[PDB]
């Protein structure tokens, strides 16, 4: 954590850059989404294994 820490420093600019990225990566979450909805219960159901 310590490095990281000091790594901010410069790391500052790349956030300005990463901006974007948050944009792009969700996009591509929007598709999944669509499966994802039904997955996420129906993976859910055998995994609380009633």
């Amino acid at each position: 954590m310590e490095e990281v820490l000091k790594s901010l420093k410069f790391s500052l600019f790349i956030v300005c850059t990463v901006t974007l990225t948050l944009f792009l990566m969700t996009i591509l979450t929007v598709t999944k989404f669509r499966g994802f909805c039904f997955i996420c219960y129906k993976t859910a159901q055998r995994l609380v294994f009633k």
